[PDB]
């Protein structure tokens, strides 16, 4: 119930992690 | 019920997977040019 | 309770459509 | 618990909010280069 909710948040989170690096190496291509 | 919360949270999760790539893309532009 | 967190879920994701027009954007300024 | 989701949910938030941020300073300054 909960947990499995939980779960995805945390999942979802780690996707959000990933996002920012990506964003922080293109800011770096950039300028 | 916590049924539309499941699909929800899968579609936040494609568009995860979504945004991921069009970022990867854009990296790899940048990545050459 | 479980309201709460789907409408939570509502503006997350919602989030997630401005971010992704955003990186639309950014291919566009790129070529 | 359902305080935990609550915590998380808020830090997906955030998150989101600084993400919107750093891709918006990018498009802006590649809105003038």
């Amino acid at each position: 119930r909960m947990k499995q909710i939980e779960d995805k948040l945390e999942e979802i989170l780690s996707k959000l992690y990933h996002i920012e690096n990506e964003s922080a190496r293109i800011k770096k291509l950039l300028g």
